């Protein structure tokens, strides 16, 4: 029903990498943050908890209209924006499981580099 909203979302320039790890073609989402990722990071997100995550595939999951619009109104760029404004402009953007673990528990967890006012 709403595969075709999904893939017009997915040609968005920032939603062609994984939020978190830039993974080319992210095929997973949580959409309560709403950000796409990779499916090695959704398995990541699911650890986190409900509670700060909602994991689903984009092409897999059934989708709610309200979940569908939850990542028309934030997405991978407007995500960034929030989420990593405090990132120094040197950070090395982890790549590996563990690291990856720990930069996506600071940054929805933690909540390390969110700008606060947004
Ligand atoms: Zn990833």
């Amino acid at each position: 029903r709403y595969q075709a909203v999904l893939a017009n979302l997915l040609l968005e320039e920032d939603n062609k990498f994984c939020a978190d790890c830039q993974s080319k073609g992210p095929r997973w989402a949580s959409w309560n943050i709403g950000v796409f990722i990779c499916i090695r990071c959704a398995g990541i997100h699911r650890n986190l908890g409900v509670h700060i995550s909602r994991v689903k595939s984009v092409n897999l999951d059934q989708w709610t209209q309200e979940q569908i619009q939850c990542m028309q109104e934030m997405g991978n760029g407007k995500a960034n924006r929030l989420y990593e404004a405090y990132l120094p402009e040197t950070f090395r953007r982890p790549q590996i499981d563990p690291a990856v673990e720990g930069f996506i528990r600071d940054k929805y967890e933690k909540k390390k580099y969110m700008d606060r006012s947004l």
